[PDB]
């Protein structure tokens, strides 16, 4: 059913707290023992969102190998992304090894380090060229190279060197400035211009490992980005682009990461940016 009158048949039935519930209800259950082990209790940011043990990302050291993070796999759209939280003090250096191990091209924020006056993550990128940062734990150096500041999203090249073989990276943040602090954007024009920018780069490409894309918890803002993404790719790639059920696809991606899309208002969202960027391809 075209996604396009299912959207009205939603709104003029004022349904989406239904939609929303019954996605909620359906969703995957996996365990996350790792997650909840006593020795981790400081790499979480929240008590209620862990990553699944079957699709969790392993730091590559015999110590601790734990860090919120889940790899997102889709056969069908041949895309995957590595969803986590936002890094905490004592997580940083993890972050960067991650990006490090999985040989990752981007970095996605969708948040700022403060909303509602408390801090939603630590500042874990250096803001001056002349101050690099040093991560002493994971033995990485990283410097910024130049930053691009336009009115919606901030773009940042950054160069993350391995310490211990003195190779170097270059690393490309995109930085989405101007999600609200309640509620979801009235129009999905700034923030599908942002995703277009991201695959630009290549960093959405199969010759780079995963992107990172994070928020606060990693599934609210986070799951409307790849939701978003691998949407119209697959309506790209199709004989039958109407065939694209978008609660079938968020549903094949919280078997994954738990809480995907965490409010009504991110669904119909969701919907918003997808329809909008089908009525975009197409010429509208
Ligand atoms: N940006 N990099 C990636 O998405 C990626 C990183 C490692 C391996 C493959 C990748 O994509 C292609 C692909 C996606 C899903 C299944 C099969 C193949």
């Amino acid at each position: 059913m075209e996604m396009e009158k299912e959207f009205e048949q939603i709104d003029k039935s004022g349904s989406w707290a239904a939609i929303y519930q019954d996605i909620r209800h359906e969703a995957s259950d996996f365990p996350s023992r790792v997650a909840k082990l006593p020795k981790n209790k400081n790499r979480n940011r929240y008590r209620d969102v862990s990553p699944f043990d079957h699709s969790r990302i392993k730091l590559h050291q015999e110590d601790n190998d734990y860090i919120n993070a889940s790899l997102i796999k889709m056969e069908e759209a041949q895309r995957s992304y590595i969803l986590t939280q936002g890094p905490l003090p004592n997580t940083v250096g993890h972050f960067w090894e991650m990006v490090w191990e999985q040989k990752s091209r981007g970095v996605v924020m969708l948040n700022r380090v403060m909303e509602k006056g408390s801090l939603k993550c630590a500042q874990y990128w250096p803001q001056k060229e002349e101050k690099e940062m040093i991560f002493e734990d994971t033995n990485l150096k990283l410097t910024l190279i130049s930053e691009d500041i336009k009115s919606y999203y901030t773009v940042r090249q950054l160069e993350l060197e391995n310490l211990t073989t003195q190779e170097t990276r270059e690393i490309l943040h995109f930085h989405y400035t101007t999600w609200p602090d309640f509620g979801v954007p009235e129009s999905p024009a700034s923030f599908l211009n942002f995703l277009f920018k991201v695959r630009e780069s290549g960093s959405l490409s199969p010759e780079h490992g995963p992107v990172v894309v994070h928020c606060s918890a990693g599934i609210g803002r986070s799951g409307t980005f790849c939701l978003a993404d691998t949407c119209l790719l697959l309506m790209d790639k199709r004989k039958d682009p109407s065939s694209v059920d978008i609660k079938k696809v968020l549903l094949e991606m919280r078997k994954f990461r738990m809480g995907l899309i965490q409010t009504a208002d991110q669904l119909r969202f969701s919907y918003l940016a997808v329809i909008e960027g089908a009525k975009f391809i197409m010429g509208d």
